[PDB]
């Protein structure tokens, strides 16, 4: 009863209260973090040169006007909200061929010291010829991602490590990862001073 | 025609629940929430053997009571429950963790409350999952598996249960491409290495075979 | 000279769905009759791989509400009006043993009379549960699905038929299926939890290849 | 500068000032002229008896509450709006087999005479036995259009000819039209007085050469 | 701290631009609009022989001006640009000619204003549109060609412009099962037999050939 009422006053308090954040800027910069556990391969097709996968992808940011002393809210150290109701970072696959499907409740956890956990669940065809597929070296392809419209002045993007994480990664896929990798990457364009920052899903496969 | 206040009732009710109290707003470490889930497994609709894809149809039943969903009887001329659109309240959010395609929903998104505070929400869904559909066609069949939980709230905040391990096979389709061998529903607890809490799910694994 | 019969359209429709509290929904104290039936209209596809059958059909569903009475006399002898199916209560009639969500074919449009009937006919393109094994023989194929309330007891929404055939009169003429009969059943059960009767009707087709 | 100002106001009078159109009534019936552009016949299926077409749908009405002098809003003549916020015709294929898919944005045309012209770029399925498309003498198929829940008490659908638009059939399609047609046919229901009002595509083609 | 005054300018700025006066309600014969319009080509995914419908994955890249996003940056902290969500502003009807499927949107829909009140747009899309593919196979290759244009305004209300003819094949995938012969974007001025007034459309000639 208690417990449930200091969250209707917390939430009320972040959401309603506070004018809500517009997004990032020059002057305020803000870091996301990224990162990549792979769930399956679904299909390579050669015909058209798509591939399927599963994956989850992580993303995590902070913000100050998301933080809030639980002393002051009965202990409440987190909490839950619809992604809908709060900004989430435009990262987008630069390459897919159809709109990403989402698996996952469009849902986010936030804690205390106003940082931002998002976790969707999605599936995405993006361009990847499987030539070499049916071999023992197997078929390499890659897809980046990063934010649509925000260069690395206002958006900066970081992994916490280099490695996609394989270990949900289905056992009996029709194909099998010989390796995963993550890794940032700085592009300029010859137009423009800024830097562009994006995260290079690299993923070598073969048939099992 | 003076039972029009018995729809007046029903209106009454609706306010002082949704309009005149605050939001549910989920539950919370101290204010935990027990949800329980059964499967109505209605069909086997199809096993693709290029993508390791299956696609059943099932009922998946919903159930959890909230104290401020209650209410007296007496006090709104002796109405037991009432319907209301799912979109209008909170709902647990259950996902199967190896879903290929978003779940289809095949029913009207209507929850049923009823006046000791307990909500039943039974979605019809069609869902395609990872599954090697490998030896249905012999006598032992497939055998796969999909684990169902909340995505967000770890086994401190929803506690999913289960009423029996059984999946409900009484309404299955006695004409599916797909004969069932054995369907079997059974919660889970795992702890991992980082953190305290409990994580919960509801595996459901069926043996299946071509009908012959 | 019609800027009057528009002002007295206006101020019927503000006067129903504004000044009067909007109909919540039938109760076991005020229960509500719905009349449902079928014009059969294609057997689109019939998949015996994954056994799924495809149909068109028109659903013709009708309910009488007291809410939605009005007086001729009072509105310049308007006697039915037009509206959003959004904007209104609508009976919530499901196809039980439906493969794919259902896909909507016209305009989600009512027809409201002064004497509070609600006229709905959706079209729609329906995937259910069908083993079409026989399809080219003369026997035919025989399917059948069920459609009823989800959420509503015989006692709360009364599901009820005009008449046991499938309108065939719009049947396509050169589908690649024929109709040897439809029928149109309502069928009553108990469960044996409960003292309340379920209602559903037994939509049965009848069909083969035409050749 | 000034002319975006007048325009703003223009269509604040009709939409926010005045009470807008309501739909027709048997007291006050409304014309609808409709026509087609036939652009390609893209798939015809013979496992299941469908046709897809692609075309543009013309309606045309005519409304007294979108009337205006420009002389009143600064030599103003003509509008655009989203066809979702005013009024538009339930004009709906009576066989299609699938939900029809807009191809178009959803915008219309209005004149200061209160005429609205409406576009929609569309691909249809409809039932359509495709059989005799690879003889000389092609398929024959037909589809009806119509309002949905309006009688020509309260419709008055029309055509302004009852030939359909070739002049932008796609020229490589896997399918020649041999002829096009779009008819008025008036009915009538042994239940009713009232008549019934539908526009009959009629397409004659077969596999190109 | 004092990224607090910067959240706070953006905030008014937004505020004043979306809050005080209104939309900017479109082109008109007395204001008419210059709208530039480019083509990244990315990707031919499918050229269906069967059907003779070819899909394409491109970005459209879309400028505009107008006087209404206007702002001195003095007055606003000196923020030069934000962004909005597309579906809050005004933005061209820019529709394919002979698609035969709608557009499918692979980007966020966000738009980008800058303080001399130009916009960019730039979706990511796939298009599938009437073209025959025969020749495909050979080394002339096939080519095909459709047209970009506003759906309901002249010549006089929307002037389509481009900054080149050809179109931007940097971003063209390596691997794809199609290679580009060429990739040209024309402007082209239509005459109507009805109407004296002109019509503007951008007109994207693609030549292509199977890599394979
Ligand atoms: C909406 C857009 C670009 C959409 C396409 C796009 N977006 C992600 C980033 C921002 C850019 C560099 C790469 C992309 C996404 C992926 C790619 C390619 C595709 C391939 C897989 C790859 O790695 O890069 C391109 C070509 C896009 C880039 C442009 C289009 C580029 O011409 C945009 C230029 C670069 C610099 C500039 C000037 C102004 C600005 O405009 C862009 C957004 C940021 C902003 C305001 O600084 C406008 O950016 O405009
Ligand atoms: C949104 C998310 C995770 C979604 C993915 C996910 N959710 C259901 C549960 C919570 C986890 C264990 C399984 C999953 C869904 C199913 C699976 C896999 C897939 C396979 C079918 C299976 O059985 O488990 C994973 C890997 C997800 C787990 C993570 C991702 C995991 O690394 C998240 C960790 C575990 C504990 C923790 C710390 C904080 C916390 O953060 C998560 C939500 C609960 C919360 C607040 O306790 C944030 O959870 O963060
Ligand atoms: C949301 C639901 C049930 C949806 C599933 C369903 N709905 C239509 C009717 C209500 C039932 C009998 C059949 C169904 C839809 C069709 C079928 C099967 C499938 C096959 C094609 C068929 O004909 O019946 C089932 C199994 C559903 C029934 C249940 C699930 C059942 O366990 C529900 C029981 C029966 C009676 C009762 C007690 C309380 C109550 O709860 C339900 C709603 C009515 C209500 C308040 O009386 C809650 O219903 O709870
Ligand atoms: C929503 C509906 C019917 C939708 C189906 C339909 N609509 C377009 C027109 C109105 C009718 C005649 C043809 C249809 C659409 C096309 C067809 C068939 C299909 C084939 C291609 C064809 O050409 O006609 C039918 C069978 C529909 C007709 C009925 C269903 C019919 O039984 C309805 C009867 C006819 C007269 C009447 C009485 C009252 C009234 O009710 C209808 C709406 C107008 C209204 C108020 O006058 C209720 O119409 O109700
Ligand atoms: C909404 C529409 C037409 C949509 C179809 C269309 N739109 C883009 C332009 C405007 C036209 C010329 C080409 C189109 C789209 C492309 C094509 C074809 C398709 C092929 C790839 C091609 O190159 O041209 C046509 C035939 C459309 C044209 C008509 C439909 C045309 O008959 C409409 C006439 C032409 C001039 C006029 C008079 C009044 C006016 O009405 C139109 C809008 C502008 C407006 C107000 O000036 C009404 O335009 O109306």
């Amino acid at each position: 009863l208690h417990s449930q009422a200091n969250l209707m006053r917390l939430k009320s308090d972040l959401f309603n209260r506070s004018p809500m954040y517009p997004g990032p800027t020059k002057d305020d910069p803000l870091t996301v973090t990224l990162g990549f556990t792979l769930q399956d391969i679904v299909k390579a097709d050669s015909s058209t040169n798509e591939v399927d996968l599963v994956y989850y992808e992580q993303q995590r940011w902070k913000l100050n006007s998301l933080m809030w002393d639980p002393n002051e809210y009965g202990n409440i150290t987190d909490f839950r909200t619809s992604a809908a109701d709060i900004w989430t970072p435009d990262i987008t696959a630069y390459s897919s061929t159809r709109p990403v499907q989402v698996l996952s409740p469009q849902i986010a956890v936030v804690t205390h010291d106003g940082s931002v956990m998002f976790i969707p669940a999605q599936r995405l065809s993006f361009m990847c010829d499987p030539t070499g597929v049916d071999s023992e070296e197997g078929a390499t392809c890659a897809v980046k991602f990063g934010s649509w419209v925000y260069s690395g002045f206002e958006i900066d993007l970081k992994t916490d490590t280099d490695q996609v994480d394989l270990s949900s990664y289905y056992a009996s896929s029709k194909y099998e990862i010989l390796s995963a990798t993550q890794t940032r990457q700085v592009q300029h364009y010859s137009c423009c001073p800024e830097p562009y920052i994006d995260v290079n899903l690299v993923v070598k496969f073969r048939e099992r």
